[PDB]
């Protein structure tokens, strides 16, 4: 019934980041575009580095309200952005929180999430990030990356973007 969202790397970029920016720090949120491109191109938190410009977050920005999965909140001081990821994918503040991680950095495992997810909810224990992970496979967006020697854990992946990336 439900297919893929195969969201490009902008689109992907914004959805973290408003995800990002709603846990950490509210008072900013929701994002103006100028706090969002900011957000998007910051050196740290961020895999890979990126440099978006005004006019690329903007046009992602709306195509992706367009998916209903962004709202423009209208103001007298500017627009400001909002993500619309828990209902728009049907998913616990969690695995918002997880899925999040995810796209701004890609394949992680288990201990990275637990330590990167800390001041945004608050896994009581790797436990509760399996829980979590799990069921974002059972709905088809994540997925286990199959390891190999190099590293002994194994590495998470969202299934939101473009599928080739996790093509070889």
């Amino acid at each position: 019934n439900a297919e893929a969202l195969q969201l490009n790397s902008t689109e992907v970029r914004i959805l973290g980041c408003l995800i990002e920016k709603q846990a950490t720090n509210p008072e900013t949120y929701p994002l103006t575009l100028n706090a969002l491109v900011i957000a998007c191109n910051q050196k740290t938190s961020r895999d890979p580095v990126m440099n978006l410009t005004q006019g690329q977050v903007g046009q992602s920005l709306r195509a992706l309200e367009g998916r209903g999965l962004t709202r423009l909140v209208m103001g007298s001081r500017a627009d400001r952005w909002e993500h619309k990821v828990d209902k728009g994918l049907e998913l616990v503040p969690a695995q918002v929180i997880l899925t999040g991680l995810l796209l701004l950095r890609g394949p992680q495992t288990v201990s990275e999430l637990l330590t990167r997810s800390n001041r945004m909810h608050d896994f009581e224990d790797s436990e509760q990030v399996v829980h979590q992970l799990e069921r974002l496979i059972a709905r088809g967006l994540a997925t286990l990356v199959p390891r190999q020697s190099g590293q002994r854990e194994d590495r998470y992946m969202h299934l939101i973007g473009d599928p080739e990336d996790l093509q070889d």
